[PDB]
């Protein structure tokens, strides 16, 4: 019941390379495909993903989405809580 992490709609935008998520607190996250890829849950310097895109967004139960990326990587289950957290980190 946390409005911050209840998604209303998800819009992966291929041209601008950002995934928008509207949340129940009225916030919309705009998370770049690049950012999502380099923070994919599935000191090092993680780089080289500026040209990667999200090819598909598949819901996982009610708690997460699986993002499929253009570099073949398709593990990466992102919980709603995690996606919201990426808006600041
Ligand atoms: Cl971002
Ligand atoms: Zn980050």
């Amino acid at each position: 019941s946390d409005p911050r992490t209840q998604p209303l709609e998800i819009r992966p935008l291929m041209i601008s390379r950002v995934m928008e998520v509207d949340w129940a607190d009225g916030h919309t996250s705009r998370l770049t495909f690049e950012h999502l890829r380099v923070e994919c849950p599935c000191a090092q310097i993680v780089t080289g993903k500026e040209h990667v895109s999200v090819v598909e967004v598949v819901p996982v139960g009610h708690y997460a989405v699986q993002l499929h990326f253009s570099d073949g990587h398709n593990t990466g289950i992102f919980t709603w809580e995690y996606l919201r957290r990426l808006d600041a980190e």
